[PDB]
């Protein structure tokens, strides 16, 4: 915490708040339940008045049963129908309905339940804190949210990598000390190469999705040469830098390893899936190891977002060897061409080599295209009867016929006998303990360079729209980690 | 603490207090330096704010000094100076004129600095308080004050003294357990005696003046049959009775004990003269005891308040033997009606009789009258020099030449050799230690009852208009010292 900065949080006093009032979306969900300051401020509200202590301590013990471990969940669910549910409880909770009552005694447990109590503090409860101090704080922290917080507020100390238009780096938020990654794209590079919109729809998509499975935006800011992107600080290195570069003489990932990674991007593929974004970049280099082991998908430059009532979508791009037929073909696509990258994907952290080239082997692109389109792939004794299955059902040819996302969702995925020994509660909780950890003092990457233009208002313009700043989500969950939030949230210190 | 009562203590939403906003006196002194929870509220907000730490620390340390034994004021005085006017001082308070901090250096040390500081405090950090949730939780506090507590709130369980028109109860606070007395005015005796006018007189000024000497109103309401003020509880009796009825073969007191009292009173008096009111029946009968020994002066049903710009007033009213020549012959009178009524009340003290009757002598109105007119009185050797120059200076038949209020204060009495012994500082603050403590399984107080009428609006309106609830003060100072306002004040609990 470098006090210069750390000085500059300070909650303002509230007649500057009351352009956000008009301004800001105010919903229960958004407010309440999405964005951590808010959720902190209305419990804190709901635990200062005595009628919502039962619902209050309801929701909280839901929670807790959802990200317990197996061997305590009976225990919790016993506890909760004995303080809740059961006639003359002493927290009974006189304002569900007896069906939810019925239901949450018998036999997602809880889901039903949870949906309950969320839609009861969405009416009176959530008024009453419209209505409190509780409410007026948030805003407090919603205009320190919206301050500038531009390039003086970060310290760039290590390369991580390189990338087409800059370095990312290393960098400490110098307010907080929490530490992320700081992707910059040169400006002149980026517009020699008519890089623009690329850049903008990775910022707008890691800006607007929030998954444990995708690398995650907290600010967006230019200086005069770059535009940065501040997100999750990804240290354990990428996911072929692990194939091919740890055990250089015995590449590729032992089953379990490649199943566990393989169902940390599936989780990924929903979330933007559930979003209507198909991502059209999956490939062993994009997945990005943290220092715990856990993996997120990034580089989300070639993503592209379907319009309300877009089923599908046209535009040749990708990576050669990743990209799905009917992509290939020129035909409208979805979601389903992620799922073929996938299985080229395990395919590869099994094999440490694609489905359709063999080492050292380099073909025309109308070679590989005839392969992608008309070759069946071969699968060696390395592939377990589960893996090969698995990979083919993603690597279908039609579409039509692919695994992937059904139903509005990859629970028909889930279920595969590949994923026999993973338990899905607890990896899409960050729960489980990953089958790999990278080693702190080790580097997991590899060790040439590149070889002048004025900038209208036509550029600067759009530099100033991609710098949008702080990502509410993200910049409040950093405050609570780091004890800003406890600090300046005194009433009475 | 009865908990059905003490459960209707709840801050409300911020809606319900926006008719308060608009309707209440809101200024800096008002608000901040008089109201205890305003002046707490103001101090909080005063600590969260790093600008404002200095001004409020020396603030307190101001008040600290004030009150602090004489024994540790010259290490106070020197850590003040220390820390805040010193020239590299670390709290070194640059809000400060020159002339205030070369003045607090040299040698009611520091008044002219708290004058200089509150003065500061009332300018740009009040801007800001009231631009704080610390200002909205006061408005909460002040709704509160406001809600009905009438009779239900209270619990009388003793008679502590009958009074003209009823009962005197010791009673408690149902809510917050606070104990006070209970005055009881029987409405169809009062309409029968006709004594609304002197009932509504004691109640505005006992509401208005906040003395430390003087009975404190918290609360005025009306049952079926009674009109009740709920006053400051006086366990200790009065000085009549202690004059007459404790030593009963020795009546009087010693002349330190006289002096206290006297010294106590004369205080009380000052702070009505300053509100520009006459008390107008000052007799040791109307003087109570408090369990530690402090005096306070009551009853003031016979008082006036002198109008704006008025400076005298005429009408016949006080007690046969305590009324001075002006006001017995029929003349302009101010406030040396009361320094008058002194000077018997201390000789009855000390002589266990008054100044112009002997014991059982009992006389027509007339010759009371050119007794009190012409007679000079006559003082035994009881009395010491300086408490017979005292009462001298205090009968003196022309009010010209009696000593009292003069310049504003009754400082040049002080000064008065009777109060040698006496640190005024000390007095005034609270702090001097009571010659005489009463015991509290002692009641000090004497062991005839008396011999119907349908009321009409006139009569019913002038109870409502009598029962103005709660007094903002004492409610606060209660709410404080029982504990309620940290119960409700939390924030995150
Ligand atoms: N969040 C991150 N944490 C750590 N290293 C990162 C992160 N994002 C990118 N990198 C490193 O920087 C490289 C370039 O980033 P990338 O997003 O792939 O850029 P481009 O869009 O130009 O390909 C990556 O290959 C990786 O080595
Ligand atoms: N605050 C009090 N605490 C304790 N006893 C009190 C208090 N006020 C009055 N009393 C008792 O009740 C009696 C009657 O009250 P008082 O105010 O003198 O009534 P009145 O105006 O009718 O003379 C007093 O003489 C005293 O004994
Ligand atoms: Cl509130
Ligand atoms: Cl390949
Ligand atoms: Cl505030
Ligand atoms: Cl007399
Ligand atoms: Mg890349
Ligand atoms: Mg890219
Ligand atoms: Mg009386
Ligand atoms: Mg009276």
């Amino acid at each position: 915490r470098d006090r210069k900065y750390l000085a500059r949080l300070k909650l303002p006093p509230l007649s500057k708040c009351e352009a956000l009032r008009e301004s800001l979306d105010l919903g229960f969900e958004g407010m309440c339940l999405e964005q951590p300051i808010g959720k902190r401020l209305f419990q804190q509200f709901l635990r200062t008045h005595e009628q919502h202590g039962p619902a209050l301590q309801l929701w909280k013990d839901i929670e807790d049963y959802d990200t317990a471990d197996d061997a305590l969940r009976p225990q919790k669910a016993q506890a909760l129908r004995a303080a809740y549910l059961e006639p003359q409880a002493q927290l009974f909770c006189s304002f569900l309905d007896a069906e939810t009552v019925a239901r949450a005694r018998a036999g997602g447990l809880f889901q039903p339940l949870l949906r309950a109590v969320l839609a009861h503090l969405g009416q009176a409860p959530f008024q009453e804190f419209l209505d409190s101090l509780y409410f007026l704080r948030f805003l407090q922290w919603k205009w320190l949210e919206a301050q500038p917080m531009g390039e003086d507020w970060f310290l760039d100390f290590r390369v991580l990598g390189r990338g087409g238009f800059g370095e990312v780096f290393a960098c400490q938020m110098k307010a907080t000390g929490k530490l992320y990654a700081c992707k910059k794209l040169n400006k002149k590079r980026l517009k020699k190469r008519k890089g623009y919109q690329g850049a903008m729809v990775e910022k707008k998509i890691l800006a607007k999705v929030h998954s444990r499975f995708i690398v995650s935006l907290a600010y967006a800011f230019e200086t005069k040469t770059d535009l940065c992107l501040v997100m999750t600080i990804m240290n354990g290195g990428d996911i072929r830098y692990h194939i091919y570069n740890v055990d250089e003489d015995n590449p590729g990932f032992q089953e379990p390893r490649a199943i566990f990674y393989t169902a940390q991007i599936v989780s990924g593929l929903e979330h933007l899936h559930q979003r209507n974004i198909i991502y059209r970049d999956l490939k062993p280099e994009n997945v990005l190891l943290d220092d715990d082991g856990n993996v997120r998908i990034s580089d989300l430059g070639l993503a592209v977002e379907l319009k309300a009532g877009q089923t599908k979508t046209k535009g040749y791009a990708g990576t050669p060897g990743f990209m799905a037929p009917e992509l290939l073909l020129g035909e409208e696509y979805d979601f389903s061409v992620d799922y073929f990258a996938l299985g080229v994907t395990l395919y590869e952290m099994i094999a440490a080599r694609g489905p359709f080239r063999a080492r050292g082997e380099k073909v025309e692109n109308k070679e590989l295209k005839q392969r992608v389109l008309e070759q069946a792939v071969t699968y060696p004794d390395k592939f377990s009867p589960a893996s090969k299955d698995f990979c083919e059902a993603l690597l279908q040819k039609d579409p039509e016929k692919r695994l992937g996302f059904r139903d509005g969702s990859c629970d028909g995925l889930r279920t595969h006998p590949l994923f026999r020994d993973i338990s899905w509660r607890q990896l899409e909780a960050g729960m489980l303990t990953p089958p790999f950890v990278p080693d702190s003092r080790t580097v997991y990457a590899k060790n040439g360079a590149f070889s002048g233009v004025a900038f209208e208002k036509a550029d600067t313009e759009f530099f100033q729209e991609f710098a949008s700043g702080t990502c509410p989500i993200p910049w409040q969950e950093e405050m609570i980690e780091t004890g800003v939030f406890g600090d300046l949230n005194v009433w009475r210190p």
